């Protein structure tokens, strides 16, 4: 009883993430990537963050993401109650997931990070 949500703008060009054993971010004031098992999604501008990477038997059961046109900041926690985050600025509006396992990050990208989908179980 999957759900796909999205957060963030209209433009750039659309990503899977290839899987969610780690992930980092590049980040400023806004999300300029993600890095989702290392390949990165967005542009070069921003600091790298540390990656984070998952256990065995480890998802993201909460999230906050703040978002205008673009990804501006991301939170979030995992199952096991480990956090990363959060990184980037103030803008936008926040939108949380809560209570969630988190399947897949999709999104769409160009020389920032515009959106994520998330798909997810719901409790």
């Amino acid at each position: 009883s999957l759900t796909h949500r999205k957060f963030g703008g209209s433009g750039g060009s659309p990503f899977s993430g290839s899987g969610l054993s780690s992930i980092a971010v590049r980040s400023g004031s806004y999300l300029d990537a993600i890095i989702i098992d290392g390949v990165h999604h967005g542009g070069s501008g921003g600091n790298l963050s540390p990656t984070f990477t998952f256990g065995s038997g480890e998802y993201i059961s909460n999230m906050t993401i703040r978002s205008g046109d673009y990804i501006d900041n991301i939170s979030f926690e995992t199952n096991m109650g480990r956090r990363f985050g959060p990184y980037g600025g103030s803008g936008g509006s926040a939108n949380t997931l809560s209570n969630v396992k988190v399947i897949q990050i999709n999104g769409s990208a160009g020389d920032y990070l515009d959106s994520l989908d998330i798909y997810y179980e719901q409790y």
